[PDB]
């Protein structure tokens, strides 16, 4: 019993039959009437309107019937276009009207005015209210409709928004009484997503603009991929702003437009390619994998080639003949001046023809002149960087060169020319400024990539003929890498016993500590599943389609050993026994040692072992907590690489006895200014590093701006555009619009920030559309800000991606950018979990310090961490640059991980909504130790996490705790959800014929699609305990791995969480144990917040801020690499105030 026209099955109870009224005159009798008074059709009201088969069932218009063929007719009372009334008053009745060409809707733009219309081949008809039957069919389709004037309203106002800022829109839309829903939740977007989906691609091919389409928007796309949506299905119709440059900042990016600025895989399959200047055949499918593709980057390839190292061709010789006397004699005999037809002194600069490979003209310095034991004349050509060759490439100023580390010699033969070669050295007032030839301003590192200051180190007469900078440069650190013998004592055999060695630039005594790989010793060692039941878990059979490495050994000096060279001691063959120290994990202890102890302590041994000089990875300050005048919490925090020790192990007994007698015995605050500042993550580590004091900060958020004053009360937070604030300096004013103090050149020291990067994050090249956001772009508005106020140190902080974003342009921009201002500068990627925080996140650091201070290094990672969440390099025109950091792996610490992070938090439930709670109960990590502070606070704050709805919060209780369990765990069960409302079971209707059948002979399939065919909507099921979306999509997106996945407690966090949702983009975020998603206080926990800190607003605001700051002990890391500048400096100018 199926109906041969509409399909509706006769047995369906809600299923109706059209009753006509009277005056029910067909279609052409009624559109002639006198009721009725720009474009070749009569549009008309209508009223009390019913859809039908020829057989006439009532019939929804949404189905797809129209498109698929189906004649649909209807009935109802027209009115006149201008008549608002929706009672059956002024208008004549009609019958069967023509069979529906098709349907359309407009108001998706001005108010509520969704319209819904029908098109015959007679009229347009612009449908009021329905009918009382075909009402609850008209009901369901208002729904569909409302929902997706949500979503485009709000992606109109909001694009860039991410999938958890849909979900959260659409949860709080409070929907008029006039819809039969109370309610919208995520699980009625993934019911009509298709609906949804093709209406918001609708509204791009309707209202055109140059802008991008609103289908493509990270939340759509998401959408998408997650529910089973099947793109370019058509249906119905219906001043930019300008960046606060200064001049220089202005240029830079004007003349780079002012040059560089140029100028389809489609699917086949879809209705969009199957239609034919006119074009808006636009694939869909491609525009999808086009933007997918444009959000991915490439994270190992080769160390540069070193330049200058090719073939040079000589010129003919004429007249080569030295002038004046020779300045020196060493086999060979230096001369200050030389004759080339014209005259070149020590000093000048020359250009040198290569075998014109790609024809790039060399460049060097004149460092030396002399003529061998041979007769050659020779000189030493202390070799330039043309911009064009560092980093910056294409985006340097042509005549713009750089001094490397790189120099050779050479007969005075390859010199074709000396060129003018000038200095352009900062000014007195360089610091205020803000606001033809070949030159020169820094010092270019080509591994690190670091711009930096010239040394400054001047010629002695002992050297003023020979002197190379690059020569020097080499020297000191052929010096420095060496392992030189300090003060040796006595010889036994042909191995010589030393009191201190050094190496690296650190000094090792007898009695100080070490770090080793942990393959350097060894300590003393120690000593299959059943069925499932697939009825009740459908889904585990997708659960089938390198770890943190250890810390550092640590051993304490006792003999440096030594061999012998023929005469003296063999420099390489320094050897070390040492005296064995235990951390409590490596002992009888192993994971249990690890918990609750303190990150610092060690054990004493008597145990000993050998290892070469070769192995020691630096050194480390290890003392005995009874022999220290402080508190072992005072000392720890002291300085870095302080580790303690109060007992010593017995292996053997497995025993914790007394150690033995032998194993006994100002900072300026840069002035601040932080854009984009957030609640103050950055400004936090920074405090801690001692380093800075946050006097200024710019923050256009409400509630951010708000946790940030809560925070920093002597801080002055300015919430106005960061442009005008721009604006407002620049014309002299002292004062905002509060009457707020605008800093002026001087106040600001140090300027951090980590600039939006709007409409320009991808990684293709640049377009017309593209450029022009990042020409005026937050990060070209912090460029000025920096030009201007010309601090003595800078932070631009940024996602990892921002190193690949355009080609890299947006970087090579940055830097570039930085070098016209005078700048030293450099980049980097840190991981926050190497820092210690149990939580996978990089970020781009791009430092950079003013003419007169040092260039700062990225720090040392602190904590051991997965490799392969610490791929830190970046690949800039396919070259691989790379940071100073040299722990690649190892490191002191342990990690950190979610157990460190919340294990001591009291239980909450899903809706935790009090914000001041007790504790109930003392830390138990050495991390948890730290953030609450040593000593008694009674409040816990923000222990508060999201109201799942009931739908939710049953899978959240039905996710296993065992630790990998997801939504691949869930039972197949009906549950009743709080309410009237039961999650009912999954339907396998169809087999999926690439994962074949359980082991029951039950089919997988969940959609036709399974089978190879084309999806059939209504095989889609909603409010299902495992969702429908999952297994619909699983084969294409890795089994959805993760998703309603509990943290492990020995884990980590994915992501910075900001919003957090268990079919999201931001990873696993229940909590290890309880039914529930992590709290605000748990995200802070994983940010290496103190408990202490302070956040505002409701509780996704809260979120946000948390999610949005960088981690404090990242901030802390980076600051500390700015102490030893500080320090370096200070007594840089006090160790020359003396020779003054
Ligand atoms: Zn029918
Ligand atoms: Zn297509
Ligand atoms: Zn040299
Ligand atoms: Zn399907």
């Amino acid at each position: 019993p199926k109906c041969p026209e509409c399909g509706q099955h006769l047995d369906d109870p809600n299923l109706k039959y059209q009753q006509h009224p009277e005056d029910a005159v067909d279609e052409p009798q009624m559109l002639t009437s006198e009721k009725l008074s720009y474009e070749d059709s009569p549009m008309h009201r209508f009223t009390s309107f019913s859809v039908y088969c020829s057989r006439g069932h009532l019939c929804p218009v949404d189905t797809g019937l129209i498109e698929k063929n189906v004649e649909l007719y209807f009935s109802g009372c027209a009115k006149a276009i201008h008549d608002e009334n929706p009672s059956m008053e002024g208008g004549i009745n009609g019958k069967n009207l023509g069979p529906i060409n098709q349907w359309w809707l407009s108001g998706f733009d001005g108010g509520e005015k969704v319209l819904i219309g029908f098109s015959t081949a007679f009229a347009e008809y612009i449908l009021m209210e329905p009918s009382k039957e075909y009402e609850p069919i008209f009901g369901l389709m208002q729904e569909k409709i409302y929902i997706s004037k949500i979503v485009v309203e709000f992606l109109q106002n909001n694009p860039d928004a991410v999938y958890e800022d849909l979900i959260n829109k659409i949860e709080t839309t409070v929907p008029p009484s006039t819809i039969n829903v109370n309610r919208f939740t995520e699980d009625s977007l993934l019911r009509h997503a298709q609906f949804v989906v093709s209406q918001v691609e609708s509204y791009d091919e309707a209202k055109d603009d140059d802008e991008t389409p609103i289908f493509l928007s990270p939340c759509m796309r998401a959408l998408i991929h997650l529910a089973g949506v099947s793109l370019g299905q058509r249906r119905a119709t219906r001043a930019p702003t300008k960046a606060t440059t200064t001049k220089l900042v202005y240029q830079i990016f004007d003349t780079f437009f002012s040059e560089q600025i140029e100028k389809r895989r489609r699917c086949g399959v879809c209705e969009v390619c199957q239609q034919p200047a006119c074009l808006k055949r636009r694939c869909p499918n491609l525009a999808v994998k086009e933007a997918d593709d444009d959000e991915e980057a490439d994270d190992e390839m080769p160390s540069p080639k070193k330049l200058h190292q090719g073939k040079k061709k000589k010129q003919n010789k004429d007249r080569i003949s030295w002038l004046g006397q020779p300045m020196k004699i060493e086999r060979t005999y230096y001369q200050k001046v030389s004759i080339d037809e014209e005259m070149l002194e020590v000093g000048d600069c020359v250009s040198v023809i290569p075998d014109d490979s790609s024809k790039p003209l060399y460049l060097a310095r004149v460092t030396a002149l002399w003529e061998d034991k041979n007769g050659q004349m020779m000189f030493h050509a202390h070799w330039f960087c043309a911009g064009t060759d560092t980093v910056l490439g294409a985006t340097s100023d042509p005549l713009e060169l750089f001094l490397v580390g790189e120099c050779e010699n050479m007969q005075l033969s390859y010199i074709h020319s000396k060129v003018k070669v000038i200095y352009k050295a900062p000014s007195e007032n360089w610091a205020m400024e803000g606001g033809k030839t070949y030159f020169f301003q820094l010092w270019y590192n080509q591994e690190y990539a670091r711009f930096e200051s010239p040394p400054k180190t001047q010629p002695t007469e002992d050297n003023k003929h020979k002197f190379c900078l690059s020569c020097i440069r080499l020297a000191e650190l052929r010096q420095k890498e060496m392992p030189k013998v300090l003060e040796q004592i006595e010889e036994v055999d042909g191995r010589v016993y030393c009191s201190s060695i050094t190496k690296n630039g650190v000094v090792y005594r007898l009695g100080d500590s070490v770090y080793l790989p942990p393959e350097a010793f060894t300590f003393n060692i120690k000593v299959k599943k059943d069925p499932v039941n697939e009825t009740l878990y459908p889904e585990h059979y997708r659960k089938y389609s390198l770890d943190a490495p250890e810390p550092y050994r640590i051993g304490r000096i006792k003999e440096i050993h030594c061999g012998k060279k023929k005469g003296k001691v063999n420099e390489a063959d320094i050897k070390l026994r040492l005296y064995k120290f235990y951390r409590p994990e490596n002992t009888h202890r192993s994971y249990n040692g690890s918990y609750h102890t303190d990150i610092n302590m060690l054990y004493w041994s008597d145990e000993e072992a050998v290892v070469n000089f070769s192995d020691v990875q630096g050194r480390c300050t290890v003392e005995y907590g009874e022999d220290l005048l402080e508190s072992i919490q005072d000392y720890s925090q002291g300085g870095p690489d302080r580790f303690y020790f109060l007992e010593a192990y017995n292996s053997k007994t497995k025993n914790f006895e007394d150690p033995p007698n032998h194993a006994r015995s100002k900072l300026p605050k840069l002035r601040t200014l932080d854009v984009f500042s957030g609640c103050g993550g950055l400004s936090e580590g920074f405090h801690q590093a001692g380093i800075s004091e946050t006097l200024w900060a710019i923050e256009m958020w409400d509630p951010a701006a708000q946790a940030f004053r809560l925070n920093n009360p002597g801080t002055t937070v300015f919430t106005e555009d960061c442009n005008v604030l721009l604006k407002l300096v620049m014309a002299g004013e002292v004062t905002n619009s509060l009457g707020q103090r605008l800093p002026q050149k001087g106040d600001v020291e140090m300027l951090c920030g980590g600039p939006p990067c709007q409409g320009f994050s991808g990684m293709n090249r640049f377009n017309s559309r593209t450029y022009s956001k990042f020409k005026n772009s937050l990060v070209v508005s912090f460029l000025s800000y920096c030009d201007y106020y010309r601090p003595r140190f800078f932070l631009l902080e940024n996602v990892r991606n921002f190193v690949s974003y355009r080609r890299s342009m947006v970087l090579k921009l940055t830097l570039r950018c930085l070098v016209r201002m005078g700048y030293q500068c450099t980049f980097g990627v840190l991981q926050a979990g190497q820092y210690g925080v149990a939580q996978t996140r990089r970020r781009a650091i791009i430092l950079a310090a003013a003419p007169g201070e040092k260039l700062p290094l990225f720090p040392e990672p602190l904590h051991v961490f997965a490799p392969r969440a610490c791929q830190l390099s970046v690949v800039v025109d396919d070259k691989k640059f790379v940071s100073n950091i040299t722990r690649l792996s190892s490191g002191p610490f342990r990690t950190i991980t979610v157990r460190d992070t919340m294990s001591d938090l009291p239980e909450i439930q899903n809706g935790a909504s009090n914000s001041e709670i007790p504790y109930n109960g003392e830390p138990l990590s050495w991390f948890q130790r730290q953030l609450r502070g040593s000593h008694y606070q009674p409040i816990l704050r923000d222990h508060i996490c999201k109201d799942m709805s009931p739908l939710v919060a049953a899978r959240m209780r039905h996710i296993p705790l065992f630790p990998g369990s997801d939504w691949r765990d869930l039972p197949n069960i009906q549950v009743r959800l709080g309410d009237g409302v039961i999650a009912h079971k999954l339907q396998y209707t169809f087999h999926d014929v690439k994962n074949g059948y359980s082991s029951t002979g039950a089919l997988r399939g969940v959609c036709s699609c399974a089978e190879g065919k084309a999806c059939d909507p209504e095989s889609r099921q909603f409010s299902t305990l495992i969702p429908w979306c999952l297994p619909h999509t699983g084969n294409r997106h890795n089994h959805w791995a993760g998703l309603y996945g509990r943290l492990e407690w020995d884990g980590f966090f994915s992501t910075t969480v900001t919003n957090p949702e268990p079919m999201g983009k931001q990873g696993r975020v229940l909590h290890p144990e309880q039914h529930r998603v992590v709290s605000v206080r748990e995200c802070a926990r994983s940010q290496g917040f103190p408990d202490s800190y302070r956040f505002f607003g409701n509780i996704l605001d809260r979120h946000r801020q948390v999610g949005n700051a960088v981690p404090p002990p990242l901030a802390k890391a980076i600051g500390l690499e700015i102490k030893l500048c500080l320090l370096s400096s200070a007594r840089e100018s006090a160790s020359a105030a003396v020779k003054a």
